[PDB]
Parts: structure tokens; C-alpha cells; sequence
């Protein structure tokens, strides 16, 4: 019944179960350990110091074995391929795929009976959970964590947000270039990955509620000893999960994807989620569109009182409460499905009910929440089939100037202004030719999939200095890459299809009015159809849409085979391998 | 001048040089350390639980660190994809290009000025080589060597080739089934990879031939106190080498690539050679083809006397004067291009010129050989455009037998059975009703690159037990899978194009008269010229050759463009990516 | 001139030259890196699982190897003798003696240059001076860092500190025997040692103020990247540091002395410091007794806002400031002696001039103390010939009620109730019968060096429950033993000479009056001279005081030679070493 035997206990074939055994025992492992039907469970190792971020989980290994050996199980502790958001070039999103492929190469092809996947940084928790889904053997997800809070002066610094306050304090003649590396540094003080609520945070929030995590372990700082007793408790679990035969496929229905996006709003989830979530459902077999996040999460209102959204950060976060106090007060309201199991065995249901909030400053009651309406919406037009907004960073200066107007309530016109990827974007910006004022709508196209190859978090654009110094601060951003989530920039993003893939972005001329429609979910460039056509017509003529050319053998071959970040920009033709462990492979 | 300051030290980015900073320093590095000109040397690490055999680089690595510091660099530790020989299934050969895309990603997005790259098991020193020739920053290799002798009632047993002599010792009664399993752990006693001639001594001893390593680094057994002494040597000169620009271009020139094929050859290489570095040659940019290995290397003798070919295994390989030894005997002859530099700075004639034999059972002098003829032939005609044969491991059974026949020297013909993959053939070889006997010569199809998809170790087919208990030990072995290199069977290996790319294989029916000719280099199934397209009419017809659906995302992707062994069995649109990391990137 | 040489590289001895070469290159050393006048650096491990406080350590290290080697150095890590608060019994005191003779031995007797001393829990930082002091080779000391900040409902609570004060939650039917374990580990969510004002903080801090950490060094919490950072910038100076021949002697000067002194007024110290530091002065050969204590700290004002004296923890002493800060602040009063030179090559004043107060909460300015005249008094009389009072930590309730007398200011009288160890005080304090009220003062015998052996912290006794209950918190504690530096009780401790060394404690009776007396540095119990020697004829006669017989070899052969705490406690035979490396080994 363990996958495992037929490498290392096959009386079938005496001379292939010989040969395993020989090269796994020559590092002392003995015969009686690998042939007494112990599980073998995989710890997929993401650090390294390539990623600092998912560093320390070469540390927190030494508790999961602990938590296997005593369960009866044995560790065979081996590397995903190195993902790392601030270092891969040009996108570390170029990477979460390839990641994929190589650990549904591992945990397919190795006798692993489960798997432990150390998860952290912004694409590892997808990249190890959307592999685990492919193949399907037991798995379980530990986050590492975030680092702990930064100080600057008595307060709080957040990693990723510090940079886009200080990148408007430089760009203004009030910090100059030497005390701008400091004020950054200082927002970094240990191991772990960012401590606002970016990306990262996000997803191994979400990845606790999808079920894929014990319950708690989604918040705990990486320096806490806390961190530590968790990873040797997953230790002995993943060996339990292995005798039940409890797999990826079993937590991750339709009703844990809809928990998951529910917490993403009540947390202030990143606008990466979507992307990920809808590979992870594609690689596991569930149906999820972006049109469910807005169905099942728009009406969501905002919980956690963290930056970039709010004030605190990762550790204040983890003493208010975490991921089960924002589920219990969903469950309050009826909006949490509290029967979908989890990997302990036990409903998050169960797990969630006696979660209280334990600071009433950092995670807000449902019914007195930080702000309300804090989801995704979905606009559809001429620009393009979808893209979302994050409605939980709208300011207070975005909603009076934009969003409050009697002729047209929830919505807005203005000129465009359209950059062809991040450098040239970085040398019209501040061009004081281009007369960006206060009916302007910025434009970032050539950054999707395909495009970049990345994507890349390239949206969230800054004001013109003229604007920055008069008081103008955000400005509407539209474009077919993504941004970072520790952006508080209400952002239009994920275009699909990309300009590079027939979008409508590919047409726009900087100058056409557009017409962002928040209220009938629109976003279109006010032109003729029958112009559309002819910009459209002028452009296959020409050539398509103009982007690099592959630099890497990788980048060609994803290209060839990547779909859209609607769908979650996967492999295409890796979809339809589904559960390959118990299916043979499937086709 | 430092690639590495483009991401540490860029004063034209203030915000992403910033961003790298942070992340990097949240482990105690400095921003000095980061931001005053240290060379970044990364270290691919190979070694892991789930790779037995190259899992001593996890220690290794402590005395390149030193060495890297020491020489004013910084380490950056990152791992490379699994691929581990006596573990992965169907085949370890499906990962070496997968290791090999992910490397080149990590060479390229990184920053990174060097690196060194921890070699060990059978296709991690291809794969790390090709993706270093593809990006083409300094690089330096570091084998981490062969397990200990083997010790069985006073005697040596190897690794591997144990296995092929107690396969037949217990196939003959001679042996039982627990018994087997204690005669095989004997031979793995230590860590390290395969103690014989195998394809990890071969491609690791290449390794230095061609330049890559420091001279005597290849032959050192992985638990001696020698080889983290060279370890140590190797992080201080790849430092070195990034202030020299001494790049795998400089290194990895035509002359190095004959100098590899000789000394593979006087040592006894595995039929894997030509595959690893024909697939080299192609990745750094250079003409190498199966002729090449003929041309240069088939008349070479046979001087290292170990396992399969002859008595001896890795430790008194080493303290016989290792890879050196071997190339002086080679100078002495005039059959070394001495002039071609090396990693350490210096040209190999410089390098070996002083290089004795020290024990003289070990290595033959070349007057005074081992064997002659040594080398690979290369056979063509209908059955496929190439093969080539192991003559170094022809016994004197087999040339006695075979190639003595007045009427026909150097020639036979006989009857040919077909087996379609490993599985046909392990349930038909001992069927009596095939009747096989001293004029048959056995066929193993579909076990190429895209029909395994591996390719895999199938060709070393052992003889009916009928005949062995006769006295009939090996038969002609032909097919278009590989071997291991540990087998003394003198096979026709890597047949291209293989039977699931229209080869010759495809269309031979069992019964069918073949001739194998090796003093003409001719292999032909006795048929009309006629009825050879009429057998491929009716298979056109009915579909191609059958082989297993992709099982695999990575297997289906990889399938659609990976090239055939003759040339190296790379992913071929992968080849125009050339010297990436200067030439901004290459189409 | 390096005295490493006399083992790796004596021309004189060829033999024995080649016998340490031999061994020390077994694990891959060169004889180059061992013969070419590279400094020999060890680090001094305290780090272990039986030293939990310390474990962080053995990471720390590769941060010193990195500074070492790149500096030109070579690392020889070994470890120091365990010592550990929370774990040895009877008292971890016992053992900071044992451990100082092995490192020693060590450092003496081994082929060492300088050393890296890793300090952290209470007894590691005496144990490693005192040795560096007695060898007198260069040295210089890492802190490891007290643990992250304690979090409760909202609240720091701090290790040990929280003890006390759920001991008297806990003892008042407020708190249950299972919830005390958890508001008692919430104290303790990181790797580090205590994060109150404890001994180890107190010592650490004190160890910078000496001159023997890098400036800002001390105060870092141990998961901080800071701390990483530091221990690398440390192994990178110790090998200057053996350049320059700057030794211990040269900076633990009599005017170091007394700027830690000063120090240790102004962060609240614990009363263990004395002995400690006259200790490191006697083995360097510095003049310092109890007397100096009172006569440059008494007056000094309580800076640092730590709990147990205040509020805030470790983490907010190293924002504050820490240590440099604290001694701007007295250099601004000008009682720093401000050329002492440090292990950093400059002076005290040169690295502190700057250093400025972060956080105005957690560290006040000179002149708007947190309390003022907050050092010791010494008290003398017929019940000891000295013992110190913790004047940082008397309460107003401490104060309004005993120090608030006008027929006797500064001075109160009082019952006295004796208990002759803490196993006797914990089966009598509740005891109803002893009817101890709001005029009695409890004494603790027979805890000290000798008696114990110790000696322990056993003087911070806690009222009875019936006057806790009523509303009486803290009482005068008077013993021969020490306490936690985390108590915020202010007792008269370090009793000398001890019951069991003859002191006046041995024959006070129970109800006997006494008159602690500060304002005249008297303690004294009120009784006739002439009864005095009577009580004591009737115990010599009698024969001496009580104590337990030693239960191991050491506590035996420590106690013959072990003097009192006033002085010390040390091996008193082992004073007149001094600067053994280089005065041959003296008497
Ligand atoms: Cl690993
Ligand atoms: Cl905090
Ligand atoms: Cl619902
Ligand atoms: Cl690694
Ligand atoms: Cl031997
Ligand atoms: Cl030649
Ligand atoms: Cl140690
Ligand atoms: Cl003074
Ligand atoms: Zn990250
Ligand atoms: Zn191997
Ligand atoms: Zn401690």
C-alpha cells in the first residue's frame, strides 16, 4: 500500500531493490529502516542562500525530522528549485513553473509515501502546493514566517511598504540616497520573508485556509521558538496523514478555494492571490474563476489592521490572533464553509471556534471592521477580457477625487498615458512634456506572461515629482503585469490577455479617453469599434505587438505553453496531468 | 566590471539596488561585504538526502567557503535540480536537461560572478557543465569522488558491476535471494558515487581532461581528507579565475574535447561519453559528433586496469596517479594537446608532465597496455544512422567466439529477438520456445530518448539461464537505449535515431538475418532495399512506432524538442542559447 | 612571535612538528594554511542543548568564521564546560570555577593565538574573562542576546521577572497551576537568555562597559541579524587584535573597572556583578573589593527603564541605545573614564561620544533619572564582615514603610526569623506559628559557597501568604546566599564570610533583634560581645556550622580552596597565575 516499497521492497525484482538500497544505506540508513514499511516522507527544502527569504527552514527541518522519526517515519530531505522575489531577474514569476516541474518530477518519480513542503517566499507556497496537486501523495504545507517588525525611531517598519514611502521621501529632496538604504535596512532585522501583508503573507495565510497548514502556523514570526514546535508537530502529522491517505485532493474542494478567498479579503490579501489560487484549482482539478473572487469575496470587509493597508505588521499579527481569529469572526457571520477538513484531521471549523481576537488594535470585529466592501472586482471592456482591482488600499484621497462625482458616482474619465514596459515608464514619468495632472490614467502594457516574460510587479507607478510635490499622490494604475502586495496602490491589474497576446492594451495610444466604470465593471478606451478593428488590423499587418525576445532556454519553452494570469498563467498542457501517483500519470 | 553590481551596487537604481540589499543581509551579511567589489561565487550543491551519491558535497562545501573568503569572494549556496542514477524512475537521463534549465536560470538571473559547480553521480556532471557553458560565467568543477573499496572474503567488489555478477550468480542457483542483497552492500561502503569504471568515474575523470578541475582532483575517494583539501584550493581559485575572466569558453576548446576523448579511452570510459559531451560540445559551441570519438580515440589503448574491464576500483585508481598518470602516458606519445589551459591557470601538459604511475597493476604503461583498440566504434546502415561499441570491455569468450572467422573476419551474422522496452525482455529471455543459442543476437527498441522517455540502462542484456548454465556468458547486444557504465558487456549502444524516431529499429521483425560488420562499421538486417519501405508503408499506415503517452508534464514538454544521443540528446532549441551572460542573452 | 608556531611549524622539533600537523589536517587543513603565520583563532563554544540560553552560539560562529578566515586567520572552535542557570543543580555557581580551569587548560596548553569568548548565560561571561585573563593571550567576547520581548494580553512579560510575579499570583488563589505555565512561557518565544535586567543581561552589558565587546554589541537580542553582523565584524578584529598583541591585561584596567561599576548603577545591575567582576580583576591582577563598588557607584542614578526594576525588555534596551547610550549619558556627567582603551583599538569615549538615547521611555537622561542613588551599599557589623543592598529596586511601599522614621531615619529594627537553607524556608514561611508581621526581617543561612555549594539565589524570599493576602508584599531579605539579578526584591545579599565559613549568620538565633542600619552601613544583631563569643564557643565546641557533605569530587576539591563571595568566590590557589601565556606560567 506505501508507494515506497516498490523501490526499496520489491520481491519481485530482486536485482532493482538491491540496487536502491545499496546507494540510500551509504550514508547509514539501514536495510530494516527502508524495508519495514516505514512511511517515506519528503521534506521539499526551499531555502538556501540564494532565498534568503525561506532561509531558515534548513533549521526548522531538524524539528520535522524529529516529529517523523518518532512518528515511524523516515526523511528524505531534498531541494526545490530556488525562487527568490528580490533577486530573480528580470521576474521571479518566470520561476514558479519551472519550480512545479521540477518537484512534480521528485515527488512523482522518488519512493516518497508524503511530503513535508517548506513554504514561504512570494511563489514558493504556490510553486510547492500546485506540484503537490499534481501528484497528489500525502502533503503538508509549513510556512517559515515572517521576519520580525522593524524599528526606525519608535515605529514600525515594514519590509516592501518602507520602500514605497521612502521611494516618494527620496524622490521629494527630503531623504537623500545614503539615509534611503538605512531607513530600508532597518525593516529587515532577522530571518524570514516580508512582515507586511504582501504576497508572501498572503499566501501562507491562505495556504492555512485552504486547509494545508495546522491551525496557527500561517503567522508565527521565524525566529519564534513558536515556529519551531509547529514544524516538529507537521513532522508527526504528515506520517499520520500517510496511514489515512489524506491528499491534497481531499482538502482542496471548491468550498476550501472559497474560504481561502474570503480570508483574502478580510486580511487584505495581495492582488498575486487570484493568479495563484486559480493555478492551484486548475492543477488540482476544481473549477475557480476570477469572476469567483469577486462572487464570493468582494463584499468582504477589511479585518487586519496591517501595512500597507494599515498600521502593524507581521508579529503583531501573530499575537492578535492570525489566521483563526479572522476565520472565527467569517464563521460569526456564517461565511466560513466550517466542515471543509484540514490537514490535521480536524474541520477548520473546529479548529477556528474558540479563536479569539487577542489585540483588538490589529484585527478588527466583522461588524466594526477597518474598512468594508475590501475584495476584488473584476472589469471587463475593450482593454481587455479581466483584470481586478484592490479595493482595500483605496485612500481616502482616491475615493473624495475620484470616486465622488454626481454626474457619474463610482467611476471616471481621463487621458492616458501609456508606457511600454518599466524602463520606459522610468524615463517619461517625471518628463514634465507629458502634463500629467489630476484626469490622468497611467498605463503599463508589454509586462503579462508572455510580455516581460515574468510577469512582473511593475503597475504600481509613481506620480510625476511636479504632482508628488503640489500633493498629488496615487493616481489610477492600469496595466497587464501585477504589483507587489505590499502596495497601497488601488491598482487595475492582471490585464488578460496581455498586450503581447492580442490584448486590447496592445491598441492604446497615450492620449485616448478612457472610461474606468467601477459601477457596471467596465474599463474601456472611449473609441469607435470600427477604429478598434482598424488599430487592430494595422497592428498584425505590422507585426504584433513588439517584446523582447527570449533571452534564456526556459523563457522560450514557457512561452510556447504559458495561458493567461486570468486562468493563473500555468503550463497549459500541464493541466490535464491530474493525480498522477494514483492514475498511472494520466495524459 | 562585476556582473554581481548590477543587482548590489547600482547607483543608477537606488530603489531595486536597495531591495536586493535587504533581503541578502538578513543572514548578518554586511552591506560592505556586499557593496566593495567581492567576487559572488555561487555553489551549485548537488548534494541531498534523495542523492546518496553526491551528498558529501553538503560538507564539501565548508572548505570552499573557506577557500572563497579567504580569496576576498562570498559564498552564495544555492541547489540544483535532483538527479540521482539508482533512484529516479523510469530514468535519470529524463532530469539531466531539467537540472540543466534550471541551473542555466539561476547562472543567468542571479547575481552571480562564478561558480562552482559540486559534481558527483552519473548526469550531474553534464548538467552542470552544459549550463555553464550556456551562460558561460568562470566556473570550476569539484567531483566529489568514488565510495571505498569493496571487501567480500578478501577481495574487491565494485559497485555496479557486482551486481552484473551476482544477477548471474543468482540466476544460476549459485546464489539465493537474501545472500544477493549482503554481496551487493559490500560494495557501497562509504559515501561517494560508483567505485568502478562506471559513468560517474568516466564523466568525472573527463571532467579534468577536459580542463575543468584541478589536475588530480577526479580520482580522490570522497572520505579522504584529500578531497576537502582540494576543495578548499578550488574556492580560492575561482576567485581568482573571475579576475582572470577564465570562462568555460577559454577552457572547453576542440583540443580539450580530443585530449577527453583519448583519455577516456586509456581509462576505460562508459559508452555515456560521447552522449554528455557530444551534448557539451554543442552548449559551449563547438563541433564534436560520434565520428569525432572514432577518429580520435578508437585506436587508443586501454591503461587503467579496474572494474568491469579489469581487477582494481576507484581508491587504487587514485593512488595510482589518477587522471593525471594516464594523460602523461598519453603526452609520451604525442597524443595530448599539451597547450590547452586548464582552471588552475595552467596548460594540461604543464599540468601532468611530472605525473607517474605509482602502482604499476593499477595503470598500464602504453607500450605495455591492458588492452589495444580501446576506443568506440561507430556503426551505421539500415538498422540506424549511428551506434557505437565498447571494444575495451570485449572478452576473449567473445572475441573467440564472435570475431574468428576466416570466412568473415571481424564479422558475424546470426538470428535476431526483439524486445519492445526492459519489461518484454525480462519476461521473454528465459521462455525456452525463443531458442536462443551461440548465433543470436538480442534486440532492445524503444527505450531511446522520446520512447522511454529516458533514456535508460537496458542494453546489457544477460543470456537465457538455459545458456548460462552451459556456459554461454554474454551475447551481441544491440539497441537504442544506453548501458550502465559499469557493465563489461560489449553492446551497441545509443542507436539514432532511436525506434520511436523512425530509426531502422522500428521495422526489424525477430527472425530476421542481421550482419555486424565492425571492419566495414557496417549494421544491416539482411533484407531487401524493397521491403524495407514496405515494412515502413505499414507502419505509417498503422500509426508509428508505439511507446508509453507522457506520464509527466516535464516528459511531454521535453519530448517535443529534445534531439536524438548521437548528438547529444539536448533540447535542441536550446543550443542557440550561447555564452547568455555577455551576449545579452543570444536569440 | 606567534606562539601557534611552537606546535605547526618549530624547526627545531621536526618530529613532534610533524605529529600535530598530521592530526590537525585529517579533516582537509593544508600544511600551508598551518605553516604560513596565519593566526590561530579559537572560539570558545558555550552553545550546546544543555545550555539552551546559549545554543544560538553555535550559528553565530559561522558568522566569526567568515571574519576569521577573511581577516587571515584560522578557526579552532571548541567547547567551554556547560554551565547553565535554568538547569544545573544544586546551583549552576558551582560550576563557572570548573569552568574556567578547563578553558584554561585550553588555552594555555593549545596552539591558540587569540580567542573568540562566546558569553550569554549568567556564569559564561565570568568563566570565559576569568580564563582569557589568567592565559592573557588576546580575546574578545561575542553576547549572544537576550530573547525577543515576552507578549501577554497586550503586555511584555519578562523571563524570570514574570516568575516572581506569578509566584505571588499563583500563591494568592489568582492563578492556577496550569495557566502559571503558560503566562510563564510566553516569556521565554526565542532562542537567547533572559530578556529582564538578569545577571546575564547585567554581565553582558557589563562586558561591553569592560571594554571587551565590539561598541553597541551587548544589547543586540540573539535572533537580530544585528548580531550576525556583529559576529562577523568580531572575527575579522581578533585576528588584528593578535597583530597588535592587544591582550586582556592591556584593557581590563582599573579604569574599566570602575567605568562598569558605574555602568551597572545606571542599567539597574544585578547584585551578582561584584562578584564576578572582583573576580575577572583578581585573575588580570586588578585591586577591586566590595568597597569600590560603594564608593564609585552607590551615587550613580537608574537610567535604564527594564524591567524587573521597570518596564520594558531587551528588545527595547538595544533600541534605546544600550550600552553606548547608558555611558554617553555618564560622559556627559563626566565620570567615564573615557581613554580606556577596547578590543576595537579605540577608547570608550571615542566610541560612545556619539551615541545618543533612541527611546526617551526605555532610557532616561542623567539629569531626569529613573531613580536616583541606585548602586550598593556595603554593610558591615557583627552579622558579616560585608554584604551589598540593591538600592535600584526598593519600592515606595519598601521605602514609605521602612525608611521613613524619624527617631531613626534610613533605618529600621526589626524580629528575626532564620532558615537555614531554602528547603527549610519553604517548609516554614507560611507556617502560621512564626507570626511574621510588618517588623521582621528573614534571614538565610548556610548558602553560600561552602554551604550550599553554590552558591545559590535563594535570598529573595517571599512573604507569607496570610500577609501577602493582607496586602504586604516585600519584606527585608537578609542572607549568606545571592538572588536572580531579575528580582526586583531589595535584599541584603553576598553575606561574607558565609555561616559555614565562620560568619557571623552562624549563630543567630530566631527572634534575636536586629538594626540594619544604612544610613551608617551597620548591620548589626542587637546583643552583648561577651554573649556573642559565647554563642560562638558553644558551635566551635559543638563542632562547626551545619552544611551538607560534598555530594561529587568536584564539590569537594572546589570547596578547599574556594574563597568567599566578597572577594570573588574563587579558587583562591589560582589568583597567582597570571599572564601564564607569556610569564612562562608563573607561580
Ligand atoms: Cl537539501
Ligand atoms: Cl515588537
Ligand atoms: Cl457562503
Ligand atoms: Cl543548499
Ligand atoms: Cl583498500
Ligand atoms: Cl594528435
Ligand atoms: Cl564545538
Ligand atoms: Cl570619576
Ligand atoms: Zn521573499
Ligand atoms: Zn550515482
Ligand atoms: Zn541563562
Amino acid at each position: 500500500k506505501l508507494r515506497s516499497r516498490a523501490w526499496f521492497d520489491n520481491p519481485d525484482d530482486v536485482d532493482m531493490t538491491a540496487l536502491y538500497l545499496e546507494r540510500y544505506m551509504n550514508y547509514g540508513l539501514s536495510q530494516e529502516e527502508l524495508q519495514s514499511g516505514r512511511p517515506i516522507i519528503g521534506i521539499a527544502q526551499t531555502g538556501s542562500d540564494l532565498s534568503p527569504c525561506n532561509r531558515h527552514h534548513l533549521e526548522l527541518a531538524k524539528r520535522v525530522r524529529d516529529g517523523v522519526r518518532e512518528a515511524g517515519g523516515i526523511v528524505i530531505e531534498f531541494p526545490v528549485h530556488p525562487i527568490q522575489e528580490t533577486g530573480k531577474r528580470p521576474t521571479a514569476g518566470l520561476d514558479r513553473n519551472l519550480a512545479y516541474l521540477g518537484l512534480v518530477e521528485v515527488l512523482y518519480g522518488y519512493p516518497l509515501d508524503g511530503v513535508v513542503l517548506t513554504i514561504g517566499c512570494d511563489k514558493t507556497t504556490p510553486a510547492c502546493l500546485m506540484a503537490a496537486a499534481t501528484v497528489n501523495i500525502p502533503a503538508i504545507a509549513l510556512s517559515v514566517g515572517p521576519m520580525l517588525n522593524g524599528w526606525f525611531r519608535g515605529e514600525r517598519t515594514g519590509s516592501g511598504t518602507i520602500v514605497w514611502k521612502a521611494r516618494e521621501l527620496l524622490a521629494k529632496g527630503e531623504i537623500d540616497y545614503q539615509g534611503f538604504v538605512k531607513l530600508v535596512a532597518s525593516s529587515a532585522p532577522s530571518t524570514g520573508y516580508c512582515n507586511t501583508m504582501g504576497t508572501a503573507t498572503t499566501m501562507n495565510s491562505l495556504a492555512e485556509a485552504l486547509g494545508m497548514q495546522l491551525p496557527g502556523s500561517a503567522a508565527i514570526p521565524a525566529p519564534y521558538r513558536d515556529r519551531q514546535e509547529v514544524a516538529y508537530l507537521m513532522g508527526r502529522r504528515i506520517v499520520e496523514m500517510v496511514h489515512e491517505d489524506l491528499k491534497p485532493s481531499d482538502i482542496l474542494t471548491k468550498e476550501a478555494f472559497i474560504n481561502a478567498i474570503r480570508v483574502n479579503s478580510a486580511i487584505g490579501g495581495s492582488t498575486n492571490a487570484p493568479i495563484h489560487l486559480n493555478a492551484l484549482a486548475r492543477h488540482i482539478g476544481v473549477e475557480l474563476t476570477v469572476d469567483d473572487w469577486q462572487k464570493y469575496g468582494e463584499e468582504i470587509p477589511l479585518l487586519v489592521n496591517l501595512q500597507p493597508a494599515g498600521e502593524y505588521l507581521g508579529e503583531d499579527y501573530y499575537h492578535a490572533g492570525g489566521v483563526p481569529a479572522v476565520v472565527n469572526q467569517l464563521m460569526g457571520q456564517g461565511l466560513i464553509h466550517e466542515d471543509a477538513i484540514t490537514v490535521n484531521g480536524k474541520t477548520i471549523g473546529e479548529n477556528c471556534k474558540n479563536a479569539t481576537i487577542e489585540d483588538g488594535n490589529v484585527i478588527k470585529t466583522y461588524d466594526q471592521p477597518l474598512k468594508k466592501h475590501a475584495g476584488f472586482r473584476v472589469l471587463r471592456g475593450n482593454l481587455f477580457s479581466s483584470a481586478i482591482m484592490k479595493l482595500s488600499v483605496i485612500s481616502d484621497e482616491f475615493r473624495n477625487r475620484y470616486l465622488s462625482d454626481a454626474k457619474d458616482p463610482n467611476a471616471f474619465e481621463g487621458k492616458a498615458v501609456v508606457f511600454d514596459g518599466p524602463e520606459d515608464y522610468h524615463h517619461r514619468i517625471d518628463d514634465p512634456a507629458l502634463e500629467i495632472d489630476e484626469h490622468t490614467v497611467l498605463f503599463m502594457r508589454g509586462a503579462g506572461p508572455i510580455g516581460y516574460p515574468g510577469a512582473a510587479e511593475v503597475v504600481n507607478m509613481r506620480a510625476p515629482d511636479y504632482l508628488l510635490k503640489k500633493g498629488i499622490t496615487s493616481l489610477p494604475c492600469i496595466g497587464d503585469g501585477r504589483q507587489s502586495g505590499t502596495s497601497g496602490s488601488p491598482s487595475i491589474l492582471n490585464a488578460s490577455p496581455e498586450a503581447a497576446a492580442g490584448g486590447g492594451l496592445a491598441i492604446l495610444k497615450t492620449g485616448d479617453r478612457v472610461r474606468i466604470d467601477l459601477g457596471r465593471g467596465t474599463a474601456d478606451i472611449l473609441i469607435s469599434d470600427e477604429e478598434l478593428a482598424e488599430r487592430r488590423k494595422a497592428l498584425e499587418a505590422v507585426g504584433g505587438y513588439k517584446y523582447p525576445e527570449s533571452q534564456t532556454p526556459w523563457q522560450e519553452i514557457q512561452r510556447a505553453v504559458i495561458g493567461q494570469m486570468e486562468t493563473g498563467a500555468v503550463l497549459e498542457n500541464a493541466v490535464k496531468y491530474q493525480d498522477i501517483a494514483h492514475t498511472r500519470g494520466l495524459p
